[PDB]
């Protein structure tokens, strides 16, 4: 057997900008893993442990995703020159709790694991931007209402600026044209490593309400301007320099101008406890905001120094916030 495991993510800024083709977000990788064991066996089985019970590749809803990328790879492997053969694949780790996900990319993350086992199991490697094609290319054909930023950051497993593609116009490649075709043309998209230069504390906080990205994205996307689109641009691009920059100062000020971004799009985006989570921060030398399609899931924050991380701890404790992670960038 091989085993292969796929990080999570969570956005640090330009949610929903981002879905519009051309814009920015900084997405940070989380080491939480969802993990996969393959091995050729004498029939197709899949089992992932979100579900108790397994299937072969005979269409299943619950399988679906996975089906799909299993599928696609068939056609990779093909241009390749292999050939799909029966193989067990067992996928674990599930980023929930207490039967609710913790709102890391999931989705996401299973995609690029499987992709990973197979090329792995098939003695295959394909680089960062390839990944990303594979991976975004099983999503874009299943009509999938993402940017693809969490593909972006799980295939490169770091925090990393990304630049959106037309999603719209490469399915359009995907439906009438070789999948060998569409992986060899430039996609338009960016992703690049963000560097932060200054140390820092970084929390994330679980609020234990769920929330279904593609619900949030399609009841929000219509509330999308001009206005918004290019101010969350600039506030990403300036988030980005004060990080590489090491300006503390201006972290806390982008972040909290995303946040208002985030707010003025909809009222959705934050939930009270969403909300209680970012206004911990107002007084210390740190910094929150809602983290991804908001309406439930994560919050994450950036401190400072020893003090304020320590008052925000206490803080969202007494809050009901679980802290799902820390770091020290
Ligand atoms: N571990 C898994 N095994 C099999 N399928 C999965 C798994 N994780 C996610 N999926 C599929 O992906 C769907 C939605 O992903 P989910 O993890 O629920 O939230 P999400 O779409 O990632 N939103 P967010 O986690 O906030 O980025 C699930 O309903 C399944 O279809
Ligand atoms: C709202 C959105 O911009 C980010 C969603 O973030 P998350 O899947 O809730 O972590 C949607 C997307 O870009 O795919
Ligand atoms: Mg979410």
């Amino acid at each position: 057997m091989i085993a292969v495991k796929t990080c999570g993510k969570l956005y640090w800024a330009g949610e929903y900008a981002i879905l519009e083709p051309g814009q920015l977000a900084l997405i940070k990788d989380i080491p939480i893993y969802m993990r996969a064991e393959i091995a050729f066996s004498d029939s197709y089985r899949i089992y992932s442990d979100m579900f108790d019970f397994a299937v072969d590749l005979r269409p299943n809803p619950d399988y679906s995703l996975i089906q799909e990328t299993i599928a696609l790879m068939g056609d990779f492997l093909a241009v390749r020159g292999q050939n799909l053969r029966p193989f067990s694949l067992a996928i674990y780790g599930k980023m929930e709790r207490e039967g609710k996900k913790f709102g890391l990319g999931s989705s996401g993350s299973v995609v690029v694991l499987v992709v990973k086992a197979l090329l792995a199991l098939y003695n295959l490697s394909v680089d960062q931007n390839l990944l990303f094609k594979l991976t975004s290319a099983v999503l874009l054909k299943r009509g999938d209402n993402g940017s693809m930023g969490d593909l972006a950051c799980i295939a490169a497993e770091d925090l990393v600026l990304y630049q959106s593609f037309d999603r719209q116009k490469v399915a359009a490649w995907l439906e009438e044209e070789n999948l060998a075709t569409v992986l060899e043309r430039d996609w338009g998209f960016s992703i690049s490593q963000v560097k932060p230069t200054l140390e820092c504390d970084f929390l994330v906080g679980w609020t234990k309400e769920v929330a279904v990205s593609s619900h949030m994205v399609q009841q929000i996307k219509q509330n999308i301007n001009q206005n918004f689109l290019t101010s969350s641009k600039e506030t990403v691009v300036s988030l980005v320099e004060a990080l590489e920059q090491g300006k503390s100062e201006k972290i806390i000020e982008q972040v909290e101008v995303a946040s208002k971004l985030l707010e003025g799009l909809s009222t959705d985006i934050y939930t009270p406890l969403l909300r209680q989570l970012k206004e911990a921060s107002q007084d210390l030398q740190a910094v929150a905001k809602s983290s991804g399609a908001g309406g439930g899931d994560c919050g994450i924050a950036l401190s400072f120094d020893a003090q304020s991380t320590k008052t925000l701890k206490n803080r969202w404790a007494d809050l009901g916030i679980e802290l799902l992670y820390q770091e020290r960038i």
